[PDB]
């Protein structure tokens, strides 16, 4: 069995659509696009490094093509990302010219990459195929940063395939511009008392 | 002015609906509430003892009735609540038998409690009025503490109310249970740029 840990950056509410640029995704008109530029500092930088560590991916079709847009022309700076092989869940595209890069058509695929023998598997981005992850809890690990920002509109990490779930803090930092690094494991049921 | 600070507990998908109780919320069928119960040791006690410092209040009328049924007889434990003036967002209720609540019914009361001279004012709970404070930028202050778990359903901080907008993380910290604890401050304008 692989270790699927999903990686993502999110407002202080939750919305994780293009964290990149300006056009990195402008779907339903979002104006936000680029909310983590401000917060990049040299800290946050090698905490980066070490999550840019050679593994394996899954990534959701959209991200995969962002990805493939620039990745290759810098594999210096992050070589995991065109070294290991790159599982996409896609319907539309079996092929690509990114080398390493896997398509995957179902669920069942997912499953049995997880239950597979190699590298831990890496999710980036991918806000839609997390939510399938995420309903057939699937995602062992988070690694979350924090940003301190709020913005309504928004794709979301937290979406419509998030399931009642308990985690263990496994890891916290924050960095100078005020972000919070916030890494978790699935830890079983949800319990109640009374306070 | 008045600093006017939003104390929250929220998970990690910002839910914030019956932290205390199986029954303290039971809205929607709400079948988690008292999730925040099994989080609880002695250092966080020692930080949110701090945290009820004597203060003014500014509350929903669903929260201040919550607290009504409880706090008047356990001012051993919190005489804040019970000292400082709560001021009541209601057009149902004008009056109570907890001593010290004055009852507000519009925006404009809000801003004049604001303007007018007393001490700083902390709101707990009452996520419906804080939609209010949000989408009017009344929030100065927001002191969050951050849970371990997903919850998917149940009332949220962030809701309809919530604006774009910026923050500084004022401090941070980390619990034995894994609760974050974040307090920022209101920045100005969400900044954006490419990475
Ligand atoms: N905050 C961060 O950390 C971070 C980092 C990078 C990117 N992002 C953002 O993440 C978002 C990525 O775009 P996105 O999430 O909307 O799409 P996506 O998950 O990256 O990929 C969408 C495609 O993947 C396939 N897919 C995913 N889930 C599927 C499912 N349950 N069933 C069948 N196919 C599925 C489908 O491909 P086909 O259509 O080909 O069949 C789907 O159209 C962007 O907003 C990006 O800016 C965030
Ligand atoms: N996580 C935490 O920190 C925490 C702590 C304690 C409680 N809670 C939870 O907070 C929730 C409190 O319930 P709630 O948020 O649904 O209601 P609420 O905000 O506590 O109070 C709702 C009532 O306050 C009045 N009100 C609120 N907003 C108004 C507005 N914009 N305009 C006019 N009147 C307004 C109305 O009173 P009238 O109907 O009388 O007009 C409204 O019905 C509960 O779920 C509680 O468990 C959370």
């Amino acid at each position: 069995m692989r270790k699927i840990t999903v990686l993502s950056f999110i407002t202080l509410d939750g919305v994780m659509q293009a964290p990149g640029g300006p056009e990195e995704d402008t779907s339903g008109g979002f104006k936000y696009g680029g909310w983590t530029a401000p917060y990049e500092d040299e800290v946050s930088g090698k905490i980066m490094e070490k999550q840019m560590k050679p593994a394996d991916y899954l990534l959701g079709r959209k991200t995969f093509e962002i990805f493939a847009s620039y990745w290759p022309e810098h594999a210096d700076f992050w070589p995991g990302i065109n070294d290991g092989t790159k599982y996409v869940m896609s319907k539309t595209v079996k092929k690509s010219d990114w080398k390493n890069s896997v398509f995957l058509e179902s669920l069942a695929d997912i499953k049995k990459l997880k239950n597979s023998e190699g590298s831990d598997i890496q999710v980036w981005g991918s806000g839609e195929l997390i939510q399938l992850l995420f309903k057939n809890d699937l995602v062992d690990e988070l690694w979350l940063k924090i940003f301190p920002v709020t913005l309504n509109t928004g794709k979301r990490l937290f979406g419509d395939g998030t399931i009642p779930a308990a985690f263990t803090l496994i890891e916290s930092s924050v960095t100078p511009s005020g972000v919070i690094i916030a890494n978790y494991k699935r830890a079983g049921e949800v319990k109640t008392g009374t306070v």
